[PDB]
C-alpha cells in the first residue's frame, strides 16, 4: 500500500495520499459570507487528512452564486478563516482554501446591486443554483441568464483572484486551489460550449484557455508556484458544461501550459456524480508525460482503484468527497479497512451541526 506514505505536494507535505475534496456544504453566515465556528470545528475534525481543500470560496462578492458560501474578500471573512486554518493546524493538518468565481451558476438576487451575474457570453446556465428561503434554507433556483464580460473586465477579474490569495496567505492557508472545474467561471472560458466570444479570449483554444493561465501567472507571482494548485474538470460533461469537440488535445494544450509554471499540483474531477466514461489509460499516460507536480484525481473513487493508479505511476494521490463528508478518520477507517459510516445525503447543503459535525470517528 501507498496510500499512507508521505507526498510532497509543492511547498508542503502530506503524510499520506487521502485528500479531503472541496465540498460546498452553504453553512456560511449571511449577511457577510463569514465561515463560522462549526466550520471551523468540522475542518478540525478531519485534519488527519493528507491535505483538506475547502469548499469553494468567492474570490469576491460579485463571484458569489450560492447562499451560504464563504468568500475570502473581506476583512470579516479573512478574520474568520485565520481562527478556522489555526485550528486546523493545531491539530496537525494541513488546508487549501479552493477559490472560485461562480459566474453564470448564480442569480441576480444575490449579485452585487441584484444584477446579472457575468460570464464569458450571455447563455444562461439551464442548471440550478443554491439560494436561501426566507427560514434560511437551502433551496434550488434556475439560474439567471449572464451578461458578457467585457473585454476591459478582464484584468479586474484576474486581480480578484490575486487579491484573494493575498488574502488567503494571510488567512493561513497552506495551498490555494484555483476552480477551474465543474462549469464555473474559469470553465465557462475553457469551454466552447459557454464560451462563444470572438476576441482573445474565445474561439482558439490558446485564447479559451487565456483567462486562467493569466490567473495561474498572476497567483504564482503574487506567492509562489509552489503554493498554487488548480481543480479541472476537463473530459466529460459537468453541470451542463461539456468539454467542445477537441476535449482530449485541448486538455492536454492546457496541461503543457499548466506545467511550464511549475505549480503545486493538477487536481482532476473524473466525472460528475450521475458517473461516465472512465479516462482511458492512454490519457492518463498522456497528461503524467507532460506535467511533473503533483497529479491528485477524484469521482467516485475506491482506495483500491487509488492504489491501483498510485502503482501505475499515473496519479499521486485521491481525493475523497462525499466519504469524506462521512468519516472525520477516513485515513484510519481506510489504513485498518473499517466500515464508513453511512451517508446523509439531506444535509450535505445548508442547515447547521446535523450531518456536519455529527460523523462519528471510530
Ligand atoms: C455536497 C457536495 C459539494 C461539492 N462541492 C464542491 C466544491 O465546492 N468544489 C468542487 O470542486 N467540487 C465540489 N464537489 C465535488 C467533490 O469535490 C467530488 O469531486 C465529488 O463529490 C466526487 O467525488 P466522491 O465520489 O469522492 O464524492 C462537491 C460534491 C458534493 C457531493
Amino acid at each position: 500500500e501507498k496510500l499512507f506514505t508521505p507526498l510532497k505536494v509543492g511547498a508542503v507535505t502530506a503524510p499520506n495520499r487521502v485528500f479531503m475534496a472541496p465540498l460546498t456544504r452553504l453553512r456560511s453566515i449571511e449577511p457577510g459570507d463569514i465561515p463560522t465556528p462549526l466550520m471551523g470545528e468540522y475542518y478540525r475534525q478531519r485534519a488527519s487528512a493528507g491535505l483538506i481543500i475547502s469548499e469553494a470560496t468567492q474570490i469576491s462578492a460579485q463571484a458569489k452564486g450560492y447562499a451560504g458560501a464563504p468568500g475570502l474578500h473581506s476583512p470579516e471573512q479573512i478574520a474568520a478563516w485565520k481562527k478556522i486554518t489555526a485550528g486546523v493546524h493545531a491539530e496537525d493538518g494541513r488546508i487549501a482554501v479552493q477559490l472560485w468565481h461562480t459566474g453564470r451558476i448564480s442569480h441576480s438576487s444575490i449579485q452585487p446591486g441584484g444584477q446579472a451575474p457575468v460570464s464569458a457570453s450571455a447563455l444562461n446556465a439551464n442548471t440550478r443554483t443554491s439560494l436561501r428561503d426566507e427560514n434560511g434554507n437551502a433551496i434550488r433556483v434556475d439560474t439567471t441568464t449572464p451578461r458578457a464580460l467585457e473585454l476591459d473586465e478582464i484584468p479586474g477579474i484576474v486581480n480578484d483572484f490575486r487579491q484573494a490569495v493575498a488574502n488567503a496567505r494571510e488567512a493561513g492557508f497552506d495551498l490555494v486551489e484555483l476552480h477551474s472545474a465543474h462549469g464555473y467561471l474559469l470553465h465557462q472560458f475553457l469551454s466552447p460550449s459557454s464560451n462563444q466570444r470572438t476576441d482573445q479570449y474565445g474561439g482558439s483554444v490558446e485564447n479559451r484557455a487565456r483567462l486562467v493561465l493569466e490567473v495561474v501567472d498572476a497567483v504564482c507571482n503574487e506567492w509562489s508556484a509552489d503554493r498554487i494548485g488548480i481543480r479541472v474538470s476537463p473530459i466529460g460533461t459537468f453541470q451542463n458544461v461539456d468539454n467542445g469537440p477537441n476535449e482530449e488535445a485541448d486538455a492536454l494544450y492546457l496541461i503543457e501550459e499548466l506545467a511550464k509554471r511549475g505549480i503545486a499540483y493538477l487536481h482532476m474531477s473524473e466525472t460528475d456524480l450521475a458517473g461516465g466514461k472512465p479516462y482511458s489509460e492512454a490519457f492518463r499516460q498522456k497528461v503524467r508525460e507532460r506535467f511533473h507536480g503533483v497529479i491528485i484525481g477524484a469521482g467516485a473513487y475506491t482506495a483500491e482503484k487509488a492504489e491501483d493508479l498510485i502503482g501505475k505511476g499515473l496519479i499521486d494521490a485521491v481525493a475523497f468527497g462525499r466519504d469524506y463528508i462521512a468519516n472525520p478518520d477516513l485515513v484510519a477507517r481506510l489504513q485498518k479497512k473499517a466500515e464508513l459510516n453511512p451517508q446523509r445525503p439531506e444535509s450535505f447543503a445548508g442547515g447547521g451541526a446535523e450531518g456536519y459535525t455529527d460523523y462519528p470517528s471510530l
